[PDB]
């Protein structure tokens, strides 16, 4: 809302629209690690950090009185900036359908990668621990078109041990996606030995995974979502910036299995 | 709540009763912070952590994308445990007025021993200041009950200087005020010129310091209010606990201010 | 209103508040003179002189048709400038509730010791005589506790020669009063040798004055009251005004009394 600057920017409204829409159509499909888990609501952009419902105990263990601190996990938060230029944006006015806003599209790409980063592979000092490190949840199988097949049974056999159940999903690289589809038609038998299931391409990872999407497995906590705001003027260009505040958690790691190729 | 088990224990409802009564009338005497400092209502057993509306910048200044986490206080949650005896307690029921309850006694003046403590000289691992590391509001006169008045009036010029108003309250040690009783007639003087506020004498202290009551200058933050509980039974008694989740900060140091005797 | 142009700067409406409530607050404590003298309800940013109701005669005394000029008091205007840092300012959105305004603060109190400076002692270019200045009001005694109530009786006995009534109010220096309550108890009975009046402790003098407080005898007119504005913007910063148009003038110099010590 008002802490986004954006009654003050030398802009209109229509100049403000095609901003937002480019941004918007970037994110949804370059936001890789939304398609398969939770989002728990804007909470505020007061919100810092998230319980984990636990304490730790600072006292001796010969105190009448003993005491200890509540766990939580910080939010990070996030600011980049880009400039764009005023005549060029002033033109939209004039008619011109295609401005050109590169700056703006490369400056989204990057904010996406590093929200993605942090979700496969997490960050040490918020705390945060990604899919790829449970190492325990990995099995292993060769690289021929058969060897993903039997891999994929053999997953939902583990799953039904765990007891868990729902739609099944393949998260999988695109260079071995395209491999494996020159050597046979993998498609309609991956879906008929998942049940079902969808099949995402990423370029995120190297190589594949198997999750469970019956829901409340992955948290993505949000404080406040992808926004565009105001910072200053530079003579001929408006400097402006994104921002967003976010942390993320794996509850159940018995919904996700690595598989080795 | 529920969380503490008090529908386990082999105690009928007047036995409760007299249990909470108890520990409620040394509460309130012997909670000596809470008599001039705000208290923002319970949050509940899960609140965690209170903000501070700040941001870390955790990145190094060549990046685009930069990114940081967000600060907070965390709440410390206290547990202290005591014994009671059944036949004793069963006497009541037969009609006896004066139960014995010298372990909760006890007990109850040591956890208010402790809360007193952190809201007075902090907890360095918390991360919270208490009210007597303020050095820089420190004023100092002599032992003479003149220099007391002395005192006030130059303490109520400063808070005037800095915009502070409303009513002013005296915090002193008891034996000095013994002491400063003993010479001369310092009541209904004091009050006037401390234009017609209180006087808290405490032993938690060792000297004085003059507080503005105005509201909004000293927050203790709760997450649950004091409560008994149950634990287990041993043999012919019963544990029980007493347990409270805290924080506390200051928010205007310009209220405040420190006499030196 | 529109000539402080506050809808140009980039602040939200809770930053304008906090800013205006931190200004108030100090200026009604620090405003001594705005105690005991009539205020003019103010008349507009337009408002440019006072009238004396006289006509100062041009002409030699030979001539058919004679001319002068009428005279008047024109106001004085003034306006003092500060920067505030707007990362600072911006952490109040997160939900800072002590926010750093030390500039803001110390602007303030030089404004407020400008406009008592005027009252007390006047300005020479302006045209204004201050309270100060009127030595044949003036009655001397001692520096014993005693001749305070002397000198109060005197000055009361002159007010009712001259035929002055109403509620009366003694302005004393802070040191000097201090050094009289070390002496012997001297309110209450300073109070019921003045009729049950005010006594008031500033710093600007260095003596005492006694004064009536009936009506209509000190005025200060008002063009513009004290506001806040927006002037530039300075690259991580903002720079703002506090602004005012006054002038004042004694009409009775019957209703004030000098006490030298
Ligand atoms: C015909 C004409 C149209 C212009 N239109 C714009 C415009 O829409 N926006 C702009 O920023 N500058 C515009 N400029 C340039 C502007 O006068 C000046 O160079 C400013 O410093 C921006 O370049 C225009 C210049 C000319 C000659
Ligand atoms: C007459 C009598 C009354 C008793 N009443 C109680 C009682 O109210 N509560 C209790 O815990 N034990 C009571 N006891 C003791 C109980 O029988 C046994 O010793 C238990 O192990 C508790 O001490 C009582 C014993 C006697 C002889
Ligand atoms: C996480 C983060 C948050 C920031 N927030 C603000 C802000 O609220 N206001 C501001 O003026 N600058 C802010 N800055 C700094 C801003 O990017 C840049 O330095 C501007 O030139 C102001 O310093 C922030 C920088 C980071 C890394």
């Amino acid at each position: 809302m008002e802490f986004l600057k954006r009654s003050f920017a030398p802009l209109t409204e229509k100049q403000w629209q095609e901003i937002d829409n480019r941004a918007r159509e970037i994110f949804k499909t370059q936001l890789y690690g939304r398609k398969f888990v939770d989002v728990e609501g804007p909470y505020g952009w007061e919100y810092a950090a998230h319980p984990l419902g636990e304490v730790e105990v600072l006292s001796d263990e010969n105190e009448v009185v003993k005491w200890g601190l509540r766990k939580s996990l910080p939010l990070i938060e996030l600011r980049a900036t880009f400039t764009l230029d005023l005549w060029e944006l002033d033109n939209l006015e004039r008619g011109k359908p295609n401005v050109d806003l590169s700056s703006l599209e490369e400056t989204v790409r990057k904010v996406a990668e590093f929200e993605d980063e942090v979700i496969f592979r997490g960050c040490e000092k918020s705390g945060v621990k990604g899919l790829l490190s449970f190492e325990e949840r990995k099995i292993e199988c060769g690289s021929t078109p058969k060897d993903l097949l039997e891999a994929i049974v053999r997953a939902l056999s583990i799953f039904s041990k765990d007891g868990i159940e729902g739609p099944y999903t393949l998260v999988i690289n695109t260079d071995r996606w395209i491999n494996f589809l020159k050597e046979d038609d993998l498609e309609k038998r991956v879906e008929e030995c998942l049940r079902g299931g969808k099949i995402i391409t990423t370029p995120r990872i190297e190589d594949a995974l198997v999750v469970s999407e019956r829901g409340g497995d992955f948290k993505l906590i949000l404080g406040q979502d992808l926004s565009i705001g105001y910072e200053d003027r530079e003579k001929d260009a408006v400097r402006l910036f994104i921002t967003e505040t976010f942390t993320f958690q794996v509850v159940n790691p018995e919904a996700l299995i690595l598989l080795k190729f």
